[PDB]
């Protein structure tokens, strides 16, 4: 019975690794499997001069961590043939909170690149250059609103009982009982925001001389990177461009 | 019983993975399988130079995934051979949101269509060019009306019960009690709504010289177009045609 | 048990694959099944040159979904030799969504059809073109109506019981106590509406000259197209039949 | 799309120490050919995809429009679109 199951793992832990060295860049894989929680450690042999990237990482990661019953992908731990633990999951200290910085730099990168997009073709191929600073929402963030309309006008409570007891006696002894039962009117809001937002976009743009570039052609560059950037008041963002003879 | 498994699916691993290697651009396959959750890891060899497409992926993905009992799309991990994690779907980041992106080009490609199909008569086979711009609603929308008519008036009230008392001494001590129950009429209405209307739409239509077309015949080209959008001011569509030399 | 089950199973699957293998149009096919929620998955490889219609996709889908017990039509998944998913039940991130698009494209082909087979005798063969944009309704509908017919007049009130005490002593101290049980008459209509019907039609028609068409003949062909249609100025339908040269 | 990725190994593997997915194409009006991605947080950078993939629908639909009048490279749109990634809920009573 045990050795049934040590069989059974001991034959697929060969077949993978097998599996694994053909994938190109890979001259041999070494996967072990722990199952009785679970885990497994891969120990690739990369090829001489080359580099599995960073998403190259993932494929393996998650090629194993299917293939197998139970095991997520945060447990498997490649290795290379020179040390370079390269699965970052295995961080027992964040493995999180610098996933972020890739991710500013990614929406850094396309802002930038949006805005040498739409400049090149006005001052030429290589006479801009912007970078784009963005600070990112990472908060987890819920809200639940409640509102009700109010209904203290009469002409649009809505009643669902009324009993109205009125006396009077004719020395004047009046009496109003009255006793009331609303239905409301109720919207319930709730929002679980996005975790990655921006708060706020400060770019900074150069522009080359021809000779200084009039204030009307600078103004209209200040206006295309103000669109090309999503700028907005509301944010509080930022946008500086000065012109000025490159080296 | 478990000798019985571990050779069955070792056995039918073999088997798709033979099947699914005759397809054209796969000259092998490595599928591995994970039942006792599961999931499944395909490692395709593709032919030298050549790349199955987007929608080429979801043929096998879903090809594996109901050959196997309980097994969603979604655990399938699809990896080419020269890494390439192809199927993103397992680092869930709702890759719904993008049948969204190909619904909203289908309708607006029909539309264009339409539009080409009715102005290629009048002003030539490449002499009309329409873009079209659709918001799409896809919110998940329920509504339960429920309305009641109206019983104020006795001529149109329907009584189940009544119980009316009338004394009258007469110094004319009088009394009226009178106790009512009513039934009422009743309405339910429940719309379950449809995901992915047309909001709005904004078309615009470019159409050759011959020479200026005259602002008659610019008009009845702004009734087609109007037609064949669907145009509605309850939606706030907008249209634009201007006539312009092409290149 | 387990054994019996997969060896009964490894025989179906060869039986019936080799079945649909003899059906003109298939050089070969490959079904897997998922016996255990079911599922199925063919992979059949169409004579060099041909290609299975889309109710001719259904022939196969419903040969194996009812040769199997209790396996629905919506898990089994065809793959072309080449990739080509070609049911998209398979992809499902709407699945349904834009089954829409086929459905409006085939009422509007209807009402195309309709238009240019009743002109085409006056105008020409090749003199009218027709395009319909088919607003539909896809809101799921259901509705429960309660109508009470009134009983406050007395000569159409049906009752149950009546206790009426009349007392008068005569100083005239009359009392007049009346207890009324009702039978009340009760329609209850429950509409599940159709998803799926017209809400709006817009129709754009071009007629060629042959010169210009008198203004009572373009009147004539307004009214022919209105009645193929099936104009309503209920639904807010709108015809623009237009007279133009054409090319 | 697999002719990009020829050149992306033509170059990684003729360079000592270079990935292939360090290897940034770009066309003469932006368009990042090679698309990369993250192995962290990469749930939240879909979302990167997705805004690219609504932007750029939107700029190829504006230089389609206007390639016919003013000519087939003399215009260029760049396209940033915010997008409410939020979920939200409502009930109206």
């Amino acid at each position: 019975q045990f050795s049934e199951q040590v069989n059974y793992q001991r034959a697929l832990e060969g077949e993978l690794a097998r599996t694994i060295e053909t994938l190109g860049p890979v001259k041999s894989a070494r996967v072990h499997l722990a199952m009785p929680s679970p885990s497994a450690s891969v120990t690739v042999t990369l090829e001489p001069g080359r580099a599995l990237d960073e998403g190259q990482i993932s494929a393996v990661v998650h090629l194993v961590s299917s293939a197998v019953a139970g095991l997520p992908p945060g447990n498997v731990t490649l290795v290379d043939q020179s040390g370079h633990l390269l699965t970052q999951s295995n961080t027992s200290g964040r493995d999180l909170n610098d996933a972020q910085l890739k991710f500013a730099n990614d929406v850094e990168s396309r802002i930038q690149r949006r805005i040498e997009a739409i400049l090149s073709p006005i001052v030429g191929n290589g006479n801009v250059h912007a970078q784009v600073t963005a600070q990112l929402d990472f908060a987890n963030k819920e809200q639940t609103e409640e509102h009700y309309s109010p209904n203290g006008d009469a002409s649009k409570a809505t009643l669902r009982s009324r009993q109205l007891n009125i006396s009077e006696q004719v020395p004047r002894s009046t009496q109003r009982n009255e006793t009331s039962n609303y239905e409301v009117d109720r919207t319930i809001r709730h929002t679980k925001m996005n975790v990655g937002d921006i708060e706020r976009l400060s770019v900074a743009v150069v522009v080359n001389y021809k000779l200084p570039l009039t204030a009307d052609q600078m103004k209209q560059i200040e206006d295309l990177t103000r669109e090309a950037m999503g700028f907005s008041d509301k944010r509080g963002d930022t946008l500086n461009v000065v012109n000025s003879p490159f080296s």
